[PDB]
């Protein structure tokens, strides 16, 4: 007993010792190479399971079920059941037997070919045979293609193959003028610190018919990854890019020799788009006559993903942000199908994909306004849009009164001297203020006031109603909203800041969407989705009908009273319920406080749609208004 209990502590770190991937620490727990011991030595164990379990990309291996008992005055039997994963999936109940040596003062191993894999003996090799399987597709609503495969010429000359003296010169420029390419830029490429007289240098892609050859060009097909929408969707789809050691190891179903999603979509819904990989793993004879086959799959491609995004909205809601700092949100307000989402400025996807140059890349990345940030994603302050929303409380707790007239002296104001050098300002100048022309005129004194005399409890009441601190069911990487850093505001300040949008709040475009869908359904909270073939969730009785049959006629107003901050939209001559809105917001790297341009608006006729659209940082005499225009004139006539 004294020594079965030893056995079975050498057999768990025998066998964590190869569930670690140090095969020298496990052969060193084997008895001596001879006859009923040990069958190689110990470096030969070594090189085993290194070149065995190296060539599965075996990783992970379990056992269980493990019994030891006694055979004879030095010798012990073990068996246990067993599982590993590899390149071809989980190997799951397998049989180990093997023996024990107790000689000296130590428990060995009695190392057999049977411990590589349960039924192996002698000479037995191992074969893997892989077939890669095709990434599945991303398409719109309709079926255009977001993110495809397909295959694509890629021309490169051979150094060696080229020329020696003048016969080099002659065929570098026959292989620039037949392809359409500086002669200059051969040699740069040519010439760099990676290239060797016999390997490939990669020159132009081919994107139609390949012409004749000149002395030195040959053609390679490679299997690329297409963007149609390019950097329209660059932050949604995201991007592929060659899979690494490092991510085989991790993951063994993985593909060394395919591609893995690194950010947005492509990443999320890596598993479903890559499929699984189809082969056979098996034990053959000395001379390769093949015995017991341990896996075997069919090869499975991956399954084709549908969003709820419209590729012509995308396409348009992007292009409209005219390459500035900002992100655009388009739903379907009454089902939650995220038609657009539109983050600016953005990367060339494809480029990112297909070769991407460090100097680009770090372009990418020191770019103040930062393009692969997915904005639809991040919390922002919602600015004074946010006056609805405080709004629609004050209504239904009954302390807004909708022909109630504030008087308002001034564009500043504060509730007393202990505010400091802190005061709500309005950009108009109107003494008598309802709340009618405070979401016409965007009056963040009314707010401000109206929110204050609410009082915070009344406030947190009808804000927890919505989706605060709610996580999105979306496989978008997200936080969720707050409303400010603690469960109390603790000052005036910040209750009337956040009033108007601005304080702590941190809402991000899809969260804004999703609360601002209340006044395209009565009061009801309709939640966002993008996977088309999901079911509409919603959240009923977040406020009151009254309160929407209250704001959408001021939300008209704010479109066609010609001093409406959105009057510019009057232009369209469609059914419009808009609300702007202006966050102002004070970095370090500057002196002067930014601000950030919202514009939120829908079809208060047949609720088709919704906008919510954003300028980060806006410069002068831009807003949001100015750029919706082309957007809100391609929903209303595709989503009524």
């Amino acid at each position: 007993t004294q020594a079965v209990e030893a056995g079975e502590k050498t057999v768990e770190q025998f066998v964590q010792a190869l569930n670690k991937g140090d095969y020298n620490k496990a052969a060193e727990m084997t008895s001596k190479k001879a006859a009923n011991k040990s069958a190689l030595s110990e470096k030969e164990i070594l090189d085993k399971y290194q070149n065995i379990y190296g060539a599965a990309d075996v990783k992970g291996l379990q056992i269980s079920n493990l019994k030891v008992d006694k055979k004879d005055d030095s010798t012990y039997s073990f068996s246990y059941k067993a599982k590993m994963n590899t390149s071809l999936g989980e190997l799951k109940d397998l049989s180990y037997k093997g023996t024990l040596d107790r000689n000296d003062g130590q428990t060995t191993i009695n190392w057999q070919p049977n411990l590589v894999f349960p039924e192996m003996e002698g000479n037995d090799k191992v074969s893997l045979t892989t077939q890669e399987a095709a990434r599945g597709n991303i398409i719109d609503r309709n079926g255009e293609p977001l993110a495809t495969t397909g295959k694509l010429k890629q021309l490169g000359v051979v150094p060696s193959k080229l020329g020696d003296g003048g016969e080099k010169t002659a065929n570098i420029k026959a292989i620039a003028s037949s392809f359409d390419l500086t002669e200059d830029a051969i040699n740069q490429a040519i010439s760099q610190s990676w290239v060797q007289p016999d390997y490939f240098v990669p020159l132009k892609i081919i994107d139609g018919a390949t012409p004749e050859l000149p002395a030195g060009a040959t053609i390679q097909e490679v299997d690329g990854r297409y963007y149609p929408l390019g950097e329209a969707a660059a932050q949604l789809i995201g991007y592929v890019g060659d899979i690494t050691a490092e991510d085989i190891d991790k993951n063994p179903e993985l593909s060394s020799n395919g591609k893995i999603g690194r950010s947005g979509l492509e990443m999320a819904f890596d598993k479903d788009l890559r499929g699984t990989t189809g082969g056979k793993l098996s034990i053959t004879d000395a001379d390769g006559v093949e015995k017991k086959v341990l896996i075997e799959h069919e090869v499975q491609n991956g399954k084709d993903i549908k969003l709820t995004i419209d590729a012509k909205a995308q396409k348009t809601a992007f292009d409209s942000l005219g390459g500035k700092a900002g992100s655009t949100v388009a739903t379907t307000p009454k089902t939650g199908d995220l038609l657009a989402l539109a983050s600016s400025p953005s990367y060339d996807p494809n480029k990112m994909t297909n070769g991407i140059s460090q100097e680009d890349y770090k372009a990418y990345e020191e770019n103040p306004e930062q393009p692969f940030i997915s904005r639809f994603a991040t919390g922002y302050a919602p600015g004074s849009t946010f006056k609805m929303i405080t709004a629609a409380i004050g209504l239904d707790n009954g302390t807004i009164d909708p022909n109630e007239v504030l008087t308002i002296n001034g564009l500043k104001w504060q509730k007393d001297s202990s505010w400091g050098s802190y005061q709500v300002t309005a950009v108009s100048d109107v003494s008598q203020v309802d709340l009618k022309t405070a979401l016409i005129y965007s009056d963040n004194i009314y707010t401000a006031q109206e929110t204050l005399k609410m009082g915070e409890k009344k406030f947190r009441t009808g804000l927890d109603k919505f989706i605060f601190g709610e996580d999105l069911d979306l496989p978008i990487s997200m936080n969720p909203a707050q409303i400010s850093n603690e469960d109390s505001f603790n000052s005036d300040i910040l209750l009337a800041d956040t009033g108007y949008g601005q304080g702590e709040l941190l809402i991000n475009p899809i969260q804004q969407a999703a609360m601002y869908s209340v006044f395209a359904n009565n009061g009801t909270l309709v939640y966002p989705k993008l996977i088309a073939d999901k079911e509409t969730k919603d959240k009923k009785n977040v406020i009151g009908e009254t309160a929407v049959q209250t704001i959408v006629p001021d939300l008209r107003e704010v479109v066609q009273d010609v001093n409406g901050t959105a009057h510019s939209l009057s232009a369209l001559g469609i059914p419009l319920a808009a609300k702007t809105g202006t966050a102002e917001i004070k970095e370090k790297q500057d002196v002067k406080g930014k601000e950030n341009s919202f514009l939120f608006a829908f079809n208060p006729d047949n609720q088709g749609y919704m906008m919510v659209s954003m300028l980060e940082n806006k410069e002068d005499d831009d807003s949001a208004t100015k750029r919706a225009s082309e957007l809100l004139q391609y929903l209303n006539q595709n989503y009524q």
